[PDB]
DNA sequence: GCGATCAGCCC
DNA sequence: CGGGCTGATCGCA
């Protein structure tokens, strides 16, 4: 049965009610300046839809989505957000967003749209935008008939289900992790998307021209040292040449033929000389294609800036995802590409980036959870963590300590945190399963705490189906009770893990709220730019530096109180490279 | 074209 | 051993 609605040549007080479920459609998956093809409004007075050239223009409408007062419900509130402001319009007033509380219901569904997470309620008035739009390159806009009963029945679905969920958010403890943290925070990534960060592209160009020299010549020494040339990209290709014409070990293989992952080349090195131009090449190949090409092709031309979606409701631990570009996965390790930072400058002359990060923040959330003496006496005394596990795992003092030896006391405290495993740990620090287990053992005579925490929450997530973090975001764990011991494993780890990785998620999330809210009051100029999970990344002008150094790491300090300090870092520079 | 497979970058 | 995104190749269409 159709539903009805009035397909509106004009905006009316009635669209105009205090009180609203509203659509602002914009069906390109990136937003930034981005057509809004469509707009629908759903509220006690009936159904409406109407064209965006109309509403937008219209001086009441316009005024009606800035005005906080007149509250909205919608379903993925930062995507109208962004394209409104690339638009130089403000939408406020936004009470509840489906989006993000079907996510924090269960982030496991994957809700991607208004359907799905209607279908968690059995309503099925609505059907899934893909159904409506298309996939690919078949992707498009439907005629309007088609098109407004679309985003009426889906401001329909969200003006019947915010009731329904919200009373389950209440039920869950969640209502204010959705009202007080997320909804806050999508605004405050809206805004940071929107401002996006600024490109030195003749940098990347010019790197890009020397990473193309460097790739020819490995590339030749590399054909040389096999007696022919092939395609290098080519895992295939490249097995060949190395396990079959040059008769190098087969020490792992794939599902589908031969392992070259650098892990398994870095072995097989001391063999053949091609080897070290392979993984050479794979290192400046990675860069080049990725990083400089990639970046070059999302840059916007006129303002030479890049402009990321965060992805606020995909990761099932509560953490942000970030794309086209991913500016979470930005080079550092390696001194090489650590270089690519270099072109990540200031938007304004005289401006500086500003990074700071939690000091072991996993680490520190997991001596709060476990409670563990050791663990948290250790952070009281803020001393170096790897260092002081190799001293108890190892039993030796802390002039004892080898460069080894804290190198797998590291690998260890990942490994708990990870939720730890003997196989995954073997494999990581390239030894046996028993060896791991040994060290595994040790850790947990060390911080027996911390044991308990993992035995006691992996009963928790049996006996309740899920377990939860600080700020109680929830993930349901139903294969924690598999009879098959790979599945059940991972859901165990997953039980360990989520708690901290999540938990740390919320603070620095409440950390990014309280800081703009610090920023504001202080009339300061700095924004944030990036969040990349413990770490936040502001620009400034080059005057505010001293009262940011303050500013920042107390406000990212103070996010929570827990039974161990934590620590955040800091640096500044002319780009995000000296940022260091 | 579309998507599984393999690779590698980040925290 | 935890959580992500993107680019290359290549079988399949
Ligand atoms: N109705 C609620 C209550 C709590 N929370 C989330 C966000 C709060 O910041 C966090 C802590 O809530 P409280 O301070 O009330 O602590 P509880 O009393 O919930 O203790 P516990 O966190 O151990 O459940 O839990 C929520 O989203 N909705
Ligand atoms: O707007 C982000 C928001 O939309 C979803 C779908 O509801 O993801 C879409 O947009 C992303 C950003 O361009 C794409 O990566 C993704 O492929 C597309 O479906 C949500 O997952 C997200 O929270
Ligand atoms: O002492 C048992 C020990 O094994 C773990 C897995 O390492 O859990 C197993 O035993 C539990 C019963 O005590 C089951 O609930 C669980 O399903 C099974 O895998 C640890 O959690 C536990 O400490
Ligand atoms: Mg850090």
């Amino acid at each position: 049965k159709k539903m009805a609605f009035t397909l509106a040549d004009r905006v009316t007080e009635e669209m105009l009610a205090d009180k609203a479920a509203l659509v602002v459609e914009v069906v390109e998956e990136n937003y930034h300046d981005a057509p809004i093809v469509g707009i629908a409004v759903v509220n006690e007075h009936g159904r409406f839809f109407l064209r965006p050239e109309t509403a937008l223009a219209d001086p009441q409408f316009v005024a009606w989505l800035g005005d906080e007062t007149k509250k909205k419900s919608m379903f993925d509130s930062k995507r109208a957000a962004v394209a409104l402001k690339w638009k130089g319009i403000e939408l406020c007033g936004v009470s509840f967003d489906l989006l993000l509380a079907a996510y924090l219901l269960d982030p496991a569904q994957g809700v991607d749209d208004v359907a799905a997470a209607a279908k968690m309620k059995q309503y099925e008035a609505v059907r899934p935008d893909e159904a409506v739009y298309g996939k690919g390159a078949k992707r498009a806009v439907p005629d309007e008939p088609v098109l407004a009963e679309h985003l009426v029945r889906k401001a329909a679905a969200i003006w019947e289900l915010e009731r329904p969920f919200l009373d389950e958010l209440r039920r869950n403890e969640q209502d204010r992790l959705l009202v007080e943290l997320e909804q806050p925070l999508s605004s405050i990534l809206a805004e940071m998307e929107f401002a996006g960060v600024k490109v030195d592209t003749k940098r990347l160009e010019q790197m890009g021209k020397e990473l193309a020299e460097q790739l020819g010549t490995v590339e030749q020494r590399i054909y040389e040292l096999a007696g022919q040339e092939f395609n290098i990209n080519s895992p295939k290709q490249l097995g060949v040449i190395l396990f079959e014409k040059l008769q190098l070990p087969v020490l792992k293989k794939t599902k589908t033929g031969y392992s070259t992952s650098a892990d398994v080349l870095e072995k097989l090195a001391p063999y053949h000389e091609i080897v070290e131009n392979i993984l050479h090449y794979r290192q400046l190949g990675k860069l080049q294609s990725t990083y400089i090409e990639g970046l070059l092709k999302v840059v916007r031309p006129d303002t030479k800036k890049v402009h990321t979606i965060f992805n606020q409701a995909l990761t099932q631990t509560g953490r942000l995802s970030s794309t086209e570009p991913n500016l979470q996965n930005i080079p550092i390790r390696l001194e090489e590409g650590r270089k690519i930072r270099q072109a990540f400058v200031p938007s304004e002359s005289d401006w500086l980036i500003f990074a700071a990060d939690y000091s072991q923040i996993e680490l520190r959330v997991l001596a709060h959870i476990a409670e563990d003496d050791n663990l948290m006496e250790a952070f009281r005394r803020d001393l170096d963590i790897h260092t002081k596990t190799a001293m108890d795992i190892f039993q030796v003092s802390e002039d004892e300590v080898t460069p080894n030896m804290r190198r797998q006391a590291k690998a260890v405290n990942f490994g708990i945190v990870y939720g730890i495993s003997d196989y995954g740990l073997a494999q990581n620090l390239n030894i046996s399963r028993k060896e791991a287990a040994e060290f595994i053992e040790r850790y947990f005579e060390s911080f027996p705490g911390v044991k308990r925490y993992m035995e006691n929450i992996v009963q928790e997530a049996k006996q309740k189906g899920y377990v939860t973090t600080l700020l109680h975001r929830r993930r349901y764990l139903p294969d924690i009770t598999s009879r098959n011991f790979n599945v059940r494993s991972f859901a165990e780890r997953m039980a360990m893990n989520t708690p901290i990785q999540g938990s740390a998620a919320d603070i620095i999330k409440k950390a990014m709220i309280d800081l703009n809210a610090r920023l504001k009051e202080e009339r300061l100029q700095a924004h944030l730019l990036l969040q990349v999970h413990d770490e936040l990344i502001l620009e400034a002008p080059k005057e505010e530096m001293e009262r940011l150094c303050r500013l920042v790491p107390e406000v990212m300090e103070q996010a929570v109180t827990l039974r161990v300090p934590l620590k955040v870092d800091y640096h500044y520079g002319s780009t995000w490279y000296d940022a260091k």
